[PDB]
Formats: C-alpha cells, sequence, structure tokens
C-alpha cells in the first residue's frame, strides 16, 4: 500500500506514536516520507546484504528475520515480509522497540539527514486527528 501523507499520519495516531518516546507525530510521518515514500512495500539492499523492510524500512540486520542476513538478529520477533502489509501494525510495534533501544530517531539515517530539526508539523498539516 502506498499511503497518503494525512492517511499515515492518522494510522500512526491510531497506532500510538504521537509522542512515543518524546517524538511528535510529524516526526514519524516526516520519516516515513523519506524512508520509503509511504510504500509498505518498499525494501532496500543494503551493501552488507543485509535489507530494509517497509514504510520505515527496518533492517534484518537486527530487527526482523529474512533467513538470508548472516548473523543477524530478530530482535522485533518478526519475519521481514510482517513489514511489508497494509497494515502498519507490525512496522510501528517494531519502530517503537527500535526508538527505545537509546539513540532515538538517530537509528533512521533519513531522519537524521531530512527530518531532524526541520519544522516536522508541516507534515501532519490540514489532517483530521
Ligand atoms: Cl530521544
Ligand atoms: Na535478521
Ligand atoms: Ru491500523
Ligand atoms: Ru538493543
Ligand atoms: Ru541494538
Amino acid at each position: 500500500k502506498v499511503f497518503g501523507r494525512c492517511e499515515l499520519a492518522a494510522a500512526m495516531k491510531r497506532h500510538g506514536l504521537d509522542n512515543y518516546r518524546g517524538y511528535s507525530l510529524g516526526n514519524w510521518v516526516c520519516a516515513a516520507k523519506f524512508e520509503s515514500n509511504f510504500n509498505t512495500q518498499a525494501t532496500n539492499r543494503n551493501t552488507d546484504g543485509s535489507t530494509d523492510y517497509g514504510i520505515l524500512q527496518i533492517n534484518s540486520r537486527w530487527w526482523c528475520n529474512d533467513g538470508r542476513t548472516p548473523g543477524s538478529r530478530n530482535l522485533c520477533n518478526i519475519p521481514c515480509s510482517a513489514l511489508l502489509s497494509s497494515d502498519i501494525t507490525a512496522s510501528v510495534n517494531c519502530a517503537k522497540k527500535i526508538v527505545s533501544d537509546g539513540n532515538g530517531m538517530n537509528a533512521w539515517v533519513a531522519w537524521r539527514n531530512r527530518c531532524k530539526g526541520t519544522d516536522v508539523q508541516a507534515w501532519i498539516r490540514g489532517c483530521r486527528l
């Protein structure tokens, strides 16, 4: 599924992300935009052989199992494919674990480089929430 901006903001809010670990809703929407262009089916292979999955580009090195990242972990205890669903529940619950892990949203490089410090509330501007 390719979510609309407001559609995603609403879904993220329903799933508990608004101010999770102190991150306003617009931070989450901005990160999804630059990670996946709001496409739940987004995948990207990293040069270390790991792969990033779904709307928040969650990496198989640490977070999910894809059976093809030797030496990896599966800290969210899910198949990586779960992260590509139209239902964002798996992505959201995994993202909670990630952002709780010590470096906050800096875990998402595209957040640090494109969202951090910016007017992130613009991402939720005009949405019914
Ligand atoms: Cl933090
Ligand atoms: Na893994
Ligand atoms: Ru939902
Ligand atoms: Ru950890
Ligand atoms: Ru870790």
